[PDB]
């Protein structure tokens, strides 16, 4: 960005202001996962575009998975786990690593990578001042509804708490394990507690950053990509989409239709992709809408 | 910016960053004049541009002249004029005049413009809440102090109530017209009072927007333009330049003397001049520090 | 007031007391115009009881008119005037001389007059952070609604805001100028502006100074003068009444409607009408109240 | 208050807002006693008067003696009394009757009396919330310092609490008992205790109701009465006066001296003579003042 | 509690825990009367109760009687009495007595105690900031209900201004006198009020201090005490007890009637009894709940 | 405590008071480790003991270690040691293992088993919010200061958010990782940790819980415990104890030397020690205080 005409980068910065209206104020949830989490340049950005948001009297909150963290760990201690389908059996001890392994190694970076910028971000579970609380889920198996352990979906979430939080002009950074009703700490899907969160909170916006492009209808046709769809739409599209993308598709409809005004599903591997969804009509991101 | 790369938008963008940490939460004071002010393509663009700071969390403040549409109001009234020097000697007939045209039209077309983007601007002169008062002000013909009628400069300024009006999230327009100890209204050139404003309010930042590119050391030699000059140096230098840079060169010693980090003479011809002083590495501006 | 009895100077003071407590913390919306703002010492009087009214913690908000202050002033700028009726058509012209003669000329020198007791007035427009819009009216000439350019009325009115700089101990003076739906400022009858503002504050009373001693019912009869009158009865007569009283009695009459507990109108060729009419039994005015 | 015209009416309310500009916010404190106590109209504009400083924004303090009651009631009782000089020795029992009295019986009637005006008095004594302590004083007979049991003078007061309980918008009177460093609660002369509250709260003004016109200085000389006379003048005349005069001027020394801007005697036997000290350039009392 | 082992003294402390937690921030009304008023060593202790629940985040409110003290006093002063059925006709004269024999003898030792842990106490009457009204009640002799004079029950509480003097970690010491609407002071039963006061605040308990072990179904039955009890079950017990425990049993209807989640009837006899019915699973008290 | 007498229960409950008042609305910093930490119905009643601190309106601030929960995982994962003196060596590689075992583990669990009380806990390293730095300290093996790798000391305190953290009513359980100057996370020994936060946060109490009776001055004669020392006194006696209690006593000099009013050695083995040490007059910890 050194050769190019400052009349240009001047319009580049202008353009912006429609959506700095749009989000000054508000919260927006961020699904963080996929490259953008594992290159280091794409995470320093991801990290800066954080503050960025913060910079702007913007209210990011950031939700993190790491599923290929936990097996690796889980690989080092000898753990042999026990797979159903095609999921592993959350006991007690995998929890224990689990937990470990999100909130103690990989929420830690993040934290630390933002925090080079200033003190804004915070990390946290549900178990934390009980933000948030789990209720145990099931999944199903060549269609049988079937237990695998400790895992579950968002139950109810401390608005109050967490919208303070963030008023103080941080950055929480979760982790998503929380209690349930008896004080048993599962571990939640990342996308699906996003969408939980999000919701929750009044976010203005949901963005899930993914290793895809966009949401391609006719995978893998180039001319089925789409920049922009409603819930009505997507849902009845759902039983046709790749595995990969279900939890991702779910979390925006979920969202969507629990009254966020738009979810986005944008390209991790993009530096800044963040920046490019939210201030530029350039996205190769697909945004959810209701209808 | 259409054919722009996307990658290089989010570079553009992201590169703002750093001054966007520097500012959030900072008083700005912007003298606004010059043809910034006259061309409508600049005056919107202007304007977006403090609705811009305003949505980033930034508090701008803004302060105007018009020398040119006084005259012309008194040449429409049939006003005949008397000069001392090259002044116009402002009697109580040309500030009633000054007063109305400053505050009543040029005041009023530039919060329009700017609440054309939100309910952020208010216009005020010294005379409103008693904000600031003036102090009567002579100047020198042929190295003869001599008095020119009711204009002065800024004495004290209302710290307290105009730093409440902009954690309002309000956009002051400053017409510079203050009473004096007595009660009678003086008109204050603009310029200075920009720098006196700045240092009172402890701004981070003061811009004035003028017609030249920069400060040229030895006008009319192209490589005499300079990025960066200090108080002492810039000091020394001030009996050297032309009559229309010598009051933006005072309010910038002023101003930086006084405390506040820098002022910065940029080209209000550049349309978004401002976004690029203040978000950019590419402003032909020069900045003002002490030393 | 110097030869008269203390003990009877003590009682005037005492029988106060009642409408103290009446208005305390309350919004009094004052609609000034006519002697009272020509003549130099009701004007100060006028100045020195809203600085009254403030430091006896009522909340005083002043709007005032100027007719003929603008036509003077289209006079002396040449400005050919184009009349419906007996209406002046405000093309986009007289508009910019309307607003600056208001605004900057006589709504300025209430501010100063009141501020020379304090710190207390501040000058607005509804273009002012956005606190009040405009709709388009028209008038009927000969039974016919007809266009007569960019005259309105009060639209919509950002009550929070509003409330909020009477709080913090200010005394706006409105100059009745707002800007429509497209951003297109229009100028507002002063009398029925008064009273939009003054329902949309829940002002506990709006006062009318005019030039008459109060609302004769059967003009010129002496006989036919009344203290009080109620909405209903009031609203018949309507059709009756002289020109000039046409818009305070309508005013008042949507005021009282509107929900504020009683209008009047007084005599502002009183010297301290407004003392009189609010602290005193004595008041020529004339009150409104609903049934 | 009735054949007096009305424009006169109106000078006599608007001379009043040069005092109304001084004192609002502030506070007052105010000693009651004397006729202004034993008479029912004068009792009742008293509490009526109390009633206008609050509803003009003004902080009274209200601080009451009562003597006669004490010993009536000690009468009643049977109790009999012990005096060394002049005074009755205020053993355990007279203070258990002393207490009963001022803050049961006189300091009741008061408070009910303002309150028949609006929720505002409020009771108290130093023993509630710890306001103020006392500290033992003896008295000196025959130039002899002696002990008379449980009297005291104001030693600390609570400056914070007490400033509060007058921006929740009440009224305290206060009944002159406080206790000691252990707990032993003494009663405090009425007088002395008002000029340390107003020292202790930063008050602007404090007032002493008396039978008497004025501060006569060769009583009874009619021509030796003043309207405003300084600390130093002042202290040097206290050996002169009358017995029933010492207190109340000792109190004015005290309260001056202590940074109170200044303290007037006034008549307590002319209704509504706060009014008339306070808001009026005609009252008979007398003005101390540094110097 | 000195040779008493330690890990259970430990204990002691830690199962108060379930209770600290229950009422942390919540109201508790104690209506004090009884034994534990006239011996020191349980008015002491109960003084130190209420130091305690207040140094827990707690916010007792103390409702007080003494109709003991009344009559002694009356006797004192020789005020021959009036009888109807069993009760005292409340003259006038009686009230005054009554309200300074409560507020200025009784109210100030309860103060003076708690004080003497700190700043707590204050004292107060329905008169003081008009915190609570009366009404005037009759009562029944012989199935005829009568007049007795200047006695009523609490007509309405001043719920707002109350809740705000305990927030300010205020513990108030209610005497039960109020004004009624005409301003005319009546005194109230304390039992009675003490319930009032409970409902009006939303308090989480009601105790009654009694000179009782409990509430005896079939008294004398040794076998007849009860440790809870329902309101109905109660009621239709109440025409079957003693005439002392009429008033406390009634006030324990209304106030768990009216909301209040439990009242207890606890034996004030005994030292530290709040500490012990609060914080302790121990309690010879009868708790009232709704059914 | 089931058959003990109830008196003696209540003088049990009643003996706390004293230090109710000391500690109320104070910070208490709080070292957990040692057999308090890994014996369940000693961790247990731990965290009901910080509820009860937190639900009497006292604020526990509580610092964890976990040395050999550490150095298990470190076996565990096969990452073999390097060792200076006694001293494993910190590589990279041990910090995010000591992180993720000190927060991802150690921490979590007393975040649970304190919020099965409430939503109290909250767990935070110096990591989030920049709530606290670190500085790299050396250790010294036979007289030579020399480095093993990334320990340190407490830097500096964000002692405003911090302090905001537990005015919100949340217990903080800090985990001793914090960044450098240059955002390197360093591994903070959790005894020297205690103290520093204690010092900055103008802690009432330090606690350290450890596995003795006391501090023995010649162990281990029994005659040698002592109640009470002086950091003078102890500073003396530092070169002369066993290595587990150097640190555990070098906390406590440095922060009563600080300015803290008392740190205090108790014995972690004991049920509910904290309970004993602040509200009983029976432990058998050893208090410091500065002289
Ligand atoms: O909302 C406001 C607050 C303040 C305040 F001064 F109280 F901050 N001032 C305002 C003004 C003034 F700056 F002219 F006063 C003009 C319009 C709205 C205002
Ligand atoms: O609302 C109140 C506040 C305060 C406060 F002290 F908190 F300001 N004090 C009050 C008192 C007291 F002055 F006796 F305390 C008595 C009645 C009402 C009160
Ligand atoms: O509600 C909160 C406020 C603050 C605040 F720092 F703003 F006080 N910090 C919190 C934290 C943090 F300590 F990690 F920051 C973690 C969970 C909840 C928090």
């Amino acid at each position: 960005i050194e050769a190019l005409p400052t009349h240009i980068k001047a319009q580049v910065l202008a353009e912006a202001l429609p959506w700095l209206k749009q989000l000054h104020g508000k919260v927006v949830v961020v699904k963080y996962g996929g490259n953008a989490m594992t290159d280091d340049t794409l995470r320093r950005a991801f990290a800066a575009d954080m503050a960025f948001l913060r910079n702007c009297g913007i209210h990011p909150v950031v939700v993190h998975g790491g599923g290929p963290q936990i097996t690796a760990m889980l690989r080092r201690l000898g753990i042999e786990g026990d797979f159903k389908g095609g999921f592993r059996v959350t006991t007690p001890e995998v929890l224990d690593v689990a937990r470990m392994v999100l909130f103690g190694q990989v929420g830690r970076e993040l934290v630390n990578l933002i925090n080079a910028h200033g003190p804004y971000a915070v990390g946290i579970t549900g178990e934390d001042a009980q933000l948030f609380t789990a209720v145990r889920r099931s999944v199903t198996v060549d269609g049988v509804a079937t237990d695998i352990g400790l895992v579950g979906d968002v139950d109810q979430v401390n608005t109050a708490a967490m919208l303070d939080l963030v008023a103080a002009g941080r950055i929480p950074v979760v982790s998503t394990l929380a209690p349930d009703a008896d004080g048993v700490v599962h571990n939640i899907n990342a996308d699906t507690a996003a969408a939980a969160v999000a919701e929750a909170l009044g976010a203005e916006k949901l963005l899930m950053l993914t290793d895809i492009d966009g949401l391609y209808t006719r995978w893998p046709d180039r001319d089925s990509l789409v920049s922009e769809i409603d819930t009505g739409t997507l849902a009845q599209l759902l039983p046709t989409l790749e595995s990969g993308m279900v939890p991702k598709v779910e979390a925006c409809l979920r969202a969507v239709i629990g009254g966020v005004p738009s979810a986005h599903i944008i390209d991790g591997r993009v530096t800044h992709c963040v920046l490019v969804e939210l201030f530029t009509d350039a996205g190769t991101g697909t945004k959810v809408v209701r209808g």
